[PDB]
């Protein structure tokens, strides 16, 4: 197998190019976010992944700009990067399996994933927003895709920020963002001003999906997605739109929905109470990410018994910097509970 050596300048030093030897280089995925490659490090003998995404000669990248900023957990590290045949090659954490391959293979098989499995990868998602989302970065693409696991230690990382941008108060981002089923309505409605919270949305529907089994909001066009959350929520009040969107659409009133009714009849209070608090027609509402954690729901992961269904240890949950707790600092003795402090 060919050990193929690039000069690829760090992603936390200063711009200090080093000579990086790889082998095993696979391709794993190759879609609209480009190519991803599977290798081995021949040195340290770790696995890694590396996208290669297009890039003109003289555009600046900003999912570069971003990755060299970020350095949490539950987001994939950029160890690497470097230049080829121009393309921009992001050496990245291998992480082996992804929220949507779970969650699929659970529906597959007519089978729930574990509830305590939704709490963890819920809470590493949350607390990766919560993260770039007081740098003001909106990711503009949390959908299941899009959470990295790995299985074995419940570790999720959130990747793939080929969308992400930072958001400027007072300035237009495009509404067409986001897939489909994880869009928030603001979006929908054209929103050109929006906030980061359109994120929380998204993950309010990736909630949501892992507690149904499917989609919550499957919509087969982009105006049909309006009539899918309209089904659950109602018809959003004229003021609700308002505060969407200021300016179009043409629609009769729909009865809400009840929470309790949307989820299969067991499904715990305090994970349909989230939900409520997520999927909100109002961006204001949505409970910034940081209290998404503070949530009862991740009580269970605040237990200092806590264990994984194969016995081990939790990974990380409470190594939160003060950078993190920054949106709401009061929020430290219901996040971290009085065993890891
Ligand atoms: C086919 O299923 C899989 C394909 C690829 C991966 N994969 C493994 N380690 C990874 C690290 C980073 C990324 C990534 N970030 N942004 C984008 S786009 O891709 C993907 C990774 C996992 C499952
Ligand atoms: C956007 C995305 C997420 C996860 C895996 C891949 C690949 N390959 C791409």
């Amino acid at each position: 197998s060919k050990v193929t050596t690039v000069v690829a300048t760090p992603g936390q030093g200063p711009d200090r190019p080093q000579e990086v030897s790889y082998t095993d280089t696979k391709v794993i995925g190759n879609g609209s976010f480009g190519v991803v490659y599977q290798a081995k490090l021949c040195d340290s003998g770790e696995l890694v992944a590396i996208k290669k995404v297009l890039q003109d000669k003289r555009f600046k990248n900003r999912e570069l700009q971003i990755m060299r900023k970020l350095d949490h957990c539950n987001i994939v590290r950029l160890r690497y990067f470097f230049y080829s045949s121009v393309y921009l090659n992001l050496v990245l954490d291998y992480v082996p399996e992804t929220v949507y391959r779970v969650a699929r293979h659970y529906s597959r098989a007519k089978q729930t994933l574990p509830v305590i499995y939704v709490k963890l990868y819920m809470y590493q998602l949350f607390r990766s927003l919560a993260y770039i989302h007081s740098f003001g970065i909106c990711h503009r693409d949390i959908k299941p895709q899009n959470l990295l696991l790995d299985p074995d230690t419940a570790v999720l990382k959130l990747c793939d920020f080929g969308s992400a941008k930072q958001l400027v108060r007072g300035e237009p981002n495009v509404s067409y963002i986001c897939s489909r089923y994880y869009r928030a309505p603001e979006l929908i409605f054209g929103a050109t001003d929006y906030t980061s919270s359109i994120d929380v949305w998204s993950a309010g529907c990736v909630l949501a999906e892992l507690l149904l089994g499917q989609p919550i909001f499957p919509g087969d066009s982009g105006v049909d997605q309006l009539v899918e959350i309209i089904k659950v929520l109602g018809t959003p009040t004229r003021e609700q739109i308002r505060e969407m969107n200021p300016n179009e659409f043409k629609f009769p009133q729909i009865k809400a929905h009840p929470w309790t009714k949307v989820f299969r009849p067991r499904t715990p209070p305090e994970a349909i109470a989230l939900c409520s608090r997520l999927l909100e027609y109002t961006p204001t509402a949505r409970l910034t990410p940081l209290e998404a954690c503070a949530h009862s729901f991740f009580d269970e992961l605040r237990d200092p018994n806590v264990k994984l269904p194969n016995g081990r240890d939790t990974p990380a949950l409470f190594n939160f910097t003060t950078q993190e707790l920054s949106s709401n600092p009061p929020l430290a003795t219901i996040l971290i509970p009085p065993h890891a402090r």
